[PDB]
């Protein structure tokens, strides 16, 4: 009787179709669009991997793990057979940014470096930043263990000084955690969200991070609150979304963590099994 | 057309029906709900709440003090506005280990992050001109040359400077965006005392959107207030329960009197609030 948590994402899509405004330009790109939306996804016994269309779960878990180790090296992930960042590591592409002296796959100070060493002077993908900058992930885990009530438990990836050094500016600007009755919640502030391709992955990433952090602090998962800045759909995806919005949601799968892990760095693709996941065909 | 203030009041009824108990740093309790959002139209109205007066003059004078880049509390209270004084007092600097600071040095707080993000902070009387990133000027430049950019953001959480600071900022980030010559703005506040602060806050950023709309030549469109921890303090449940019984009155209107071309050049006399008629309390 509480509605399926997937109807919120589908509503947001109804909405952009009914009211976005056509920021134009049948000259490649071309979008419908709306500014500011907010969705709440339960994490209690379910795990919100969308079902009306399949999400690249393997690219989810692998990219999250590549952020936790602080990497900013795209080859290092691309070897887990997740390619989503390689176009951004390609020499012609850096070459179009004056990164002419960077080795291919050096993305600059992108999420893993902002999560692990915010503030450090960034040299390049092979340097060692041990002890430099602030480690937001750790500080966040400690504050949860020792002051769950703190209203300051934030993690920021948007670093205006580092921005001209990044091979692309981040979508997720910041996430805030929050703790009550032993449940752990999370709110992601995303500046720009493609309603078709990325938003369902981005929802999985942050839910998963919430599980992993709940696990390691011995709290139980709560709500994941997805807030969006610029939410858009590309005109070319309207047809496929229009069909996609007929499909009745299917029950969200579940996720087990298969061992007791105590440091965040300690996690490995195999500690997780997504069980029950059955989405519509594409 | 429902009245803008119903969203704010909405959020009150909701925290009262579903908020859970939760304590602050000192121990005072609150009912709190995590995650909320409201949209206030900024088109030919200006949303200064009318069910309880807001200190308009603190709003104006503060935002001017943010824009100036300042982080001295004294240069604010001299305009007759004291909301930052306590955080600057000699007693308080000492409890934080800032034994070395002139009273009323707040550390690197919004002043400094909007105009000098990532400069090293020294003290309040330093000069930082050309240091760090000038996020305010950068937002206005982008609103004018690339209005469809989706990164028009300002950010005042900076983890590095957090221990240098009187208190950690409460407005973390704001984003802007433009569509049909309308300028909208979204604000992510990590924590929100629904009684005293949120209304004050909804007026800062609305006012900031009218300033940037005036200079880049667009019209104000929406202001979206997103909250991390929305909470009502306990002591306030009763007053808010009265307050919920008031029909809101039509929001007033903000008039800007001369044409200002640069954001650094606004003064408090450029601004006129008209037809403001809030209930007594």
């Amino acid at each position: 009787r509480p509605p399926h948590g997937e109807l919120q994402y589908l509503g947001q899509i109804q909405h952009i179709l009914r009211c976005g405004v056509r920021k134009d330009d049948r000259t490649g790109t071309g979008t419908l669009s709306v500014f500011g939306m907010q969705a709440r996804y339960s994490l209690r016994d379910e795990f919100p991997l969308l079902t009306t269309k399949r999400v690249f779960w393997k690219g989810v878990l692998e990219e999250l793990l590549w952020f936790i180790k602080g990497s900013t090296n795209a080859k290092e992930l691309s070897s887990k057979g997740v390619k989503i960042w390689d176009a951004n590591g390609s020499r012609d592409f850096l070459d179009s940014l004056g990164f002419s002296t960077r080795e291919e796959g050096d993305l600059g100070p992108v999420y893993g470096f902002q999560w692990r060493h915010f503030g450090a002077e960034y040299r390049d993908m092979e340097s060692d930043y041990s002890g430099q900058g602030v480690d937001q992930l750790q500080k966040v885990i400690d504050t949860i263990k020792t002051n769950p009530d703190d209203r300051r438990i934030i993690m920021c990836a948007w670093n205006p000084r580092d921005l001209p050094l990044m091979a692309l500016p981040p979508c997720h600007a910041l996430c805030q955690f929050y703790v009550v009755n032993s449940e752990l919640s999370c709110q992601l502030y995303q500046r720009s969200g493609d309603m078709g391709l990325g938003v369902p992955f981005n929802i999985a990433s942050y839910a998963l991070l919430t599980y992993m952090i709940a696990h390691i602090t011995g709290l139980k998962p709560g709500d994941f609150i997805h807030t969006l800045g610029d939410a858009h759909i590309y005109l070319n995806h309207i047809e496929p979304l229009k069909i996609q919005l007929q499909r009745e949601p299917r029950p969200f799968p579940k996720l087990r963590i298969l061992r007791k892990v105590e440091k965040i760095d300690d996690f490995k693709a195999e500690d997780f099994q997504i069980e029950g996941y059955n989405p519509h065909p594409t």
